[PDB]
């Protein structure tokens, strides 16, 4: 073994170049550092609340991405176009790290790394995907089992199971895999109590919280994903002047610009999978935001090549 090696145990700068040179390469992690990475990363994510409440200072901004679904060359593009994390460029990644593209260990372990490097600077939220029953049949499962063990497998659905579940910034931007609420009355504070080391129930602020969609007439429709609820511009409002939050960022549908701004302003939609599944042709974003100024700010970017692996190859 050759590859990247942990520094005294622990993620660095230069592992984590020469990790994302190694997987462009097509190589992989020795499972020793896997491993590391793994059980490290729980123990920081074990520690944070449901809800991670992140102050931006006037001076300071934050990059948010949407899924990205282990299209790991178009995450290396991310970072070309963007810059990489740091404690100055610091990033929000929304969900769905992992299924459907082909290259989600490589994905998942590098956002990881990431998050061990710049813990307070690199924040990872759950995604629907982040889950068993979805990683068993839409590819993660697969593609673990094929490049490490059933074992190794065991151990990201735990580590998946500490993820987070929402951001809000400055008491004022909150930003979540899917969005809003089956049932009228969810607090702020709700989603901080919610215990979320589990896989999700079929119902309730959890499941809501990973699964729902934004509607553009009011009210609430049944979901025609046969989880969680369709939620209208009425149910965005009273939840945003019950918490005093201006709006909120989700990602979790496909936007053939990348994004998309619902409810007059208050239900923005990002979405960071470019020509998602090698099929979709649709244009990628991510968000900037600035602590002087919280309105999103999107950023436009297309797929780039990647080594010839079908999407699903795994799945
Ligand atoms: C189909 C998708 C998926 O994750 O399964 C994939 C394509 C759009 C969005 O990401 C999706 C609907 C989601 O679950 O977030
Ligand atoms: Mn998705
Ligand atoms: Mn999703």
């Amino acid at each position: 073994y050759s590859g990247p090696k942990l520094e005294d145990g622990k993620v660095t700068i230069s592992f984590m170049k020469e990790l994302m040179q190694w997987y462009k390469d097509q190589k992989k992690l020795h499972r020793k550092c896997a491993y590391q990475i793994l059980v490290q990363v729980k123990e920081v994510l074990s520690k944070l609340s449901t809800l991670v409440e992140t102050t931006l200072k006037e001076t300071e901004k934050i990059t948010v991405c949407g899924d990205t679904h282990g299209q790991f060359y178009d995450l290396l593009n991310i970072f070309e176009l963007n810059g990489l994390p740091s404690e100055t460029n610091p990033y929000i990644f929304n969900g769905d790290f992992v299924d459907r593209g082909s290259f989600s260990v490589e994905v998942i372990l590098t956002l990881f790394g990431f998050k061990l490097l710049y813990p307070d600077h690199f924040h990872l939220l759950r995604g629907n995907h982040e889950t068993d029953n979805m990683n068993q049949i839409y590819g993660f499962e697969g593609e673990v089992k094929a490049k490490y063990t059933a074992q190794m497998y065991e151990l990201f659905s735990e580590v998946f199971e500490w993820l987070p579940l929402a951001q809000c910034i400055n008491g004022k931007v909150l930003i979540m895999h899917g969005g809003l609420f089956s049932e009228d009355g969810v607090t702020l504070d709700d989603i901080r109590k919610i215990e979320r080391n589990r896989q999700p129930p079929d119902s309730g602020p959890m499941c809501d919280l990973l699964w729902s969609d934004p509607q553009p007439q009011n009210g609430r429709s049944i979901s025609k994903r046969g989880v969680s609820c369709q939620f209208g511009p009425d149910v965005t409002k009273a939840f945003l002047e019950e918490n005093n939050l201006d709006y909120i960022i989700r990602s979790h549908e496909v936007k053939a610009e990348g994004y998309e701004v619902a409810h007059g302003g208050r239900c923005v939609t990002v979405f960071s999978a470019p020509n998602y599944c090698d099929q979709m042709g649709n244009k990628a974003s991510y968000i900037h935001l600035q602590g002087s100024d919280l309105r999103p700010q999107f950023h436009q970017f297309t797929a780039v090549p990647h080594p010839n692996v079908k999407p699903m190859a795994y799945a």
